[PDB]
């Protein structure tokens, strides 16, 4: 099932779709090399599922502190989670290490030996592999940085964070000299208001000078303690807050903010340079096809030669038109010329014009089967009246649901007829989700993005019926009334409204490309917390905690536990109320060098990947606003002053 | 003193310059109708102090809520500034009225009469006057408006807080319905969570549940109250988090990011306006002048007519070349063709080319005196060896400084005599200031920042030295050692490192142009201010002031006093545990109505302006990128494909 002219054309689809592989020839469907990431798929879909998993196995890991004294498995020094026995912790760490194994050396399968091993990619990653089972052994028979490599393998386990964390790269060396400068107003700044307030009142918040008074100043940067950090001063003299003022305004509105448009430039620096890179791996793959369609290597195509390409191509993957012996009549019209070629580089452009203009993916197949029964209900279900339907059907069911909601509010008993009105319409949700998969096959309905979704969440509620049903309210109010958000699509509405069409398009193109920097933030936050579980096991607990922290203390309930310090690392990412964190921690160690934790955490976090999810946010809308005035034409583009077409047929 | 063909070139050099005004017609130095604006200008720096000093007449005034009962001028609802008397306080409002009010009618000097009044500006400058006079004599004879229009009468006082509130407004109409977008993510968010939590625990915070669960869910929006607000639900369950993350998610980094995007279009889009139709004013002149020289209409001005222009030109603002016959002999050169007819429109970008590699402004005149004497001094002082004399006295004044001041820390005397010397330096600054002056002449002296700037520091000096020794440490040492800051232009150093040019160049070209921006955020803040003396007077203030507040009644130590106020208002600006204010006052006063105010703040001021100079800054060092990329001749730009110049001499 390897026709000579339709290896090509499906490889222009890979173009177009722009699916990744560097493999330079298969020999004689798939061949003996494609056959191999071809059956990668598959075993994609469960390696998906295993690095998720073993992923998680972080946080329902055991903690380690608690394997010495004293109380075990109190709620002293607070914990929440399962947690783990290394009993059972060891055949999950064995399943996934063995799986995982498989799935790292499965690309030998396509690629030479000795390229597998001289690849940078698969040397490292089977390296945190060989760390992980020798440290899995050794836990067998009886734990310090083997989470470390199950984030860290997590991280260049899927594509989309690696190359996120390479744009961020790029712009590392620049951030690091910024901040630098930063590091220079800092001291300064500490210095000079020091000095200021040496033989003053405020010697108490200076006692220890400029080791504390560049502390505060740096706190003060955050504005997290504005008015607290100053107030003995400013009740000194109205007059020094004059100074804080000053020392405020070019500390968050010059400083932090160009601080931004650093990271801004760098990001969107590195980002060209990322889609120009991709650009020159898919235009790979074009040119491959086209060199395999041109077997005289003149690097020209004949017309002959061409017709059939664009007859696989117009039959196999996007509706265009209508081959005729009126075919060659076009030809002739267009210059008025009988050389019949088309170069190497100009096949290329023409297939991407193919793509936007004439492309549309038409289904796969799906059968052994009749379209009769089924014929019925397939175009009816392709219906534009047949979406309305399911718009009423969710607007009733938004209805129906403000009311059992409310009755819970109300606290009445009739709320409970609605609420099952509310299970009715569920099962409406799944009938639609089967017959619309049955009505476009899987993988156009898995094509399009809100109904992968949609799927997902209808499964949601049908393994919530079993096991609702089958385990006898709260036990169903809770599983079932989130769910309302598959009504969520209704929000589109809004795009028809002129003014709400960038933030909502903005919106809904942000909620998946925002996903890979928020998962590359995330995973920061685990490696973080790695530390953070190991470095403060305890919290002097009794003395040292009511001491230490009180409404922070209410704060500081956390961070004995990998959960625990998960919720806790957010609390200090959004920068509510952080420094209770920092310096009660700080006198439960008692050294000021577990600050330095939570400086490395703000650096890392928020002054370089946070400003980066700026420049994305941003720069997302701005491309949104230049898409939609381009539909309204303008802004015309040809090449340099004037594109040289010569009229149209 | 007033040449035909010398009227003209002035003209070039207003463009240039690109002052404004816009008279049509000035009948024959300044003739009839520039004799006015150009007198104005003495005003005009008297007008500035009077427009300060009548401004910072609200801090000094005395409080309203004082007038009646009960303890005078007590520390009890805390004040700290000096206040006023109506008796000391009439005098300066009658003088800085009736001054004002010569400076409000002295348009229509150069202004027709019934011009003057049918100008919007005029009527509503004098309009706001006629309220400010009313109101002094009414309170001569014995109070809430008054305030009011003493900052909008400021606001459209300054021509560059006029400009930048106009920039505002047409970015205001989108910012409203983007305001409306984030009001139903606030409204059904708040729905949505206190509908989860009114059968739990948190059913104390969700109370009142929607009108409050809408409050909270609104604080959290700003992260202010983070671990805080949800800390009730987190206890009872570790799971409840998983909606505040989300919810605080995207309520930080897609929407509340995607807002400013909003800002950051409306506000470029609106500057773009501005500078334009800044360039059609400036324009405006040039055409002008050019008419000037055009009698006889046609539209081009010939050879004979315009080498004159060139020669006042070249002789009176700028140093470009020297006339010849050999002059004849260029104009053959470049088009061998004999007309010598340069257009109106072609003359204007002519102009502008002489203003960038042409022009360079030579000294105005300044005498009735001899060059001799003083002519040594000038070239030496004009030497660069001068200027590095200037920076070694500067590095050897910041050792001096670092040990005076690391002596007071150390408390030894011997702080004392490096503290004279100083004095001494100061003094050097004097004579820098007196020399170059006296070197370069005041009106270039002013013309760089950086001399005007040191004159104004220096200056605060000589009067910090009359006033201290005709006064009689403390009394020196805070008064002195902060002018330290004359040294900062050492900072400029750092622009010889390649990686710090863009950092400081935007932040020495930001600090005056934030000016406008941060001048119009701050008179908001004056407005904000006299509404909150008027409606919280109090503070119930001895049950209320202690249950409303303790660690926040710290903070609620203010807001009783017009300084105090102002103080308070920046702390909320810059966001620092802002809700204390809200919450606290909330309940002294009991209403709910009250928050509005503070919610009226944030949204005007921290969803719009701050954002805005956010914008701002990005804007301004992306420009100083593209400015230092095309210094590194790249980006090559023409009329289109290319430019018809011809080939040079
Ligand atoms: C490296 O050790 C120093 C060099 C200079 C200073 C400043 N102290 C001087 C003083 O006592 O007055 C004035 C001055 C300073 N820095 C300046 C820069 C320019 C001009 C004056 C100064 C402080 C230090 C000590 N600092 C260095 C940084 N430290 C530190 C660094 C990383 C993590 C945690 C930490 F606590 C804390 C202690
Ligand atoms: C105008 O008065 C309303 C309309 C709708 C609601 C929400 N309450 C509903 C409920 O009780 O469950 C659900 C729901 C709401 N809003 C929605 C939007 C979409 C879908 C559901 C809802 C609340 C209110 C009352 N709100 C309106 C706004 N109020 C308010 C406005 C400005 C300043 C100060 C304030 F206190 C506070 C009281
Ligand atoms: C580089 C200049 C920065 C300084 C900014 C000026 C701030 C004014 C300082 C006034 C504080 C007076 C302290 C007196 C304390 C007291 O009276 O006990
Ligand atoms: C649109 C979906 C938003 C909901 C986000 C999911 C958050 C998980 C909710 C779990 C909270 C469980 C509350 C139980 C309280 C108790 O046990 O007393
Ligand atoms: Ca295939
Ligand atoms: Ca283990
Ligand atoms: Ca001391
Ligand atoms: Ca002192
Ligand atoms: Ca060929
Ligand atoms: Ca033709
Ligand atoms: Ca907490
Ligand atoms: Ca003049
Ligand atoms: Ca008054
Ligand atoms: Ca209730
Ligand atoms: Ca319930
Ligand atoms: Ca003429
Ligand atoms: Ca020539
Ligand atoms: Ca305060």
């Amino acid at each position: 099932p390897f026709q000579k002219a339709a290896a090509l054309v499906d490889l222009a689809e890979d173009g177009i779709g722009l699916p990744v592989e560097i493999l330079d020839q298969s020999s004689f469907s798939a061949r003996y090399y494609f056959i191999f990431t071809r059956l990668d798929l598959i075993w994609s879909l469960n390696y998906f599922a295993l690095l998720f998993l073993n992923f998680f196995e972080q946080p329902l890991w055991c903690e380690k502190n608690p394997k010495p004294s004293c109380k075990d498995r109190d709620y002293y020094y607070l914990g929440e989670l399962p947690y783990l026995t290394n009993a059972e912790s060891i055949i999950y760490e064995v399943i996934t290490l063995a799986i995982l194994l498989v799935h790292t050396f499965f690309p030998i399968s396509y690629e030479g030996s000795r390229i597998f091993w001289t690849s940078r990619l698969n040397l490292v990653k089977v390296a945190c592999v060989v760390i992980l089972f020798v440290d899995v052994l050794v836990d067998f028979l009886y734990f310090r940085i083997a989470p470390y490599v199950r984030v860290i393998i997590f991280i260049l386990s899927i594509r989309e964070l690696r190359d996120t964390l390479v744009l961020l790269s790029g712009m590392l060396g620049t951030y690091l000299n910024i901040l630098a400068l930063w590091m220079l107003f800092l001291l300064f700044a500490s210095w000079i208001a020091f000095v200021m307030f040496e033989d003053t009142q405020q010697g108490l918040t200076v006692f220890t000078s400029y080791g504390a008074t560049l502390y505060q100043m740096f706190i003060l940067f955050t504005t997290s303690n504005n008015p607290d950090v100053w107030i003995p001063a400013y009740k000194s003299s109205r007059w020094s807050s004059v100074f804080f003022v000053l020392y405020v305004l070019i500390g968050v509105y010059f400083v932090t903010n160009l601080i931004l448009a650093v990271v801004y430039d760098s990001f969107k620096e590195q980002l060209a340079k990322q889609v120009s890179g991709m650009d020159q791996m898919k235009r790979r793959m074009l040119e491959k096809a086209f060199g395999l369609i041109d077997s005289d290597k003149n690097g020209e195509i004949d017309k002959n030669q061409c017709i059939k390409l664009f007859e696989q191509l117009t039959n196999y993957r996007t509706l265009p038109k209508i081959s005729k012996e009126e075919f060659g009549l076009i030809f002739d019209e267009l210059d008025d010329t009988r050389d019949f070629k088309i170069n190497k580089d100009e096949f290329a452009d023409l297939c991407q014009a193919i793509a936007l203009r004439f492309q549309k993916e038409e289904v796969p197949s799906l059968q052994i089967y009749h379209s009769a029964l089924s014929q019925q209900l397939r175009a009816f279900v392709r219906s534009p009246n047949f979406g309305y339907a399911i718009s009423f059907i969710l607007i009733i069911n938004f209805i129906a649901v403000v009311v059992e909601t409310t009755l819970d509010i109300e606290e009445s008993s009739a709320q409970k007829p609605w609420q099952v009105a509310e299970f009715v319409f569920g099962w409406i949700y799944v009938l639609e989700m089967a017959l619309k998969i049955y009505t476009y096959g899987f993988e156009n309905y898995w094509r399009e993005g809100a109904n992968r979704f949609d799927f997902l969440v209808t499964w949601v509620i049908v393994i919530g019926e079993t096991a609702t049903f089958i385990t006898p309210f709260s036990n169903g109010e809770w599983i079932r009334y989130l769910l309302l958000a598959r009504m969520l699509r209704l929000i589109r509405l809004l795009m028809n409204v002129q003014r709400y069409r960038a933030f909502i398009a903005t919106f809904i193109t942000l909620i998946p490309s925002l996903m890979p920097y928020l998962g590359t933030i995330f995973c920061v936050l685990c490696i973080y917390c790695s530390i953070g579980v190991q470095v403060f096991g305890g919290l002097g607990n009794k003395k040292l905690f009511e001491t230490e922290l009180a409404e922070d203390d209410y704060l500081l309930f956390n961070f004995n536990d990998y959960p625990n310090g998960m919720v806790t690392l957010f609390n200090l990412l959004v920068m509510g109320n952080w420094q209770v964190w920092m310096e009660s921690y700080k006198d439960l160690t008692g050294t000021w060098w577990s600050i330095t934790y939570f400086v490395s955490f703000y650096v890392i976090t928020i002054l370089l990947l946070l400003n980066l999810v700026v420049a994305f946010v941003l720069e997302a809308f701005f491309t949104e606003l230049d898409l939609e005035e381009e539909e309204k034409c303008q802004g015309q583009d040809s090449q340099e002053k004037r594109n040289r077409r010569r009229s149209a047929g």
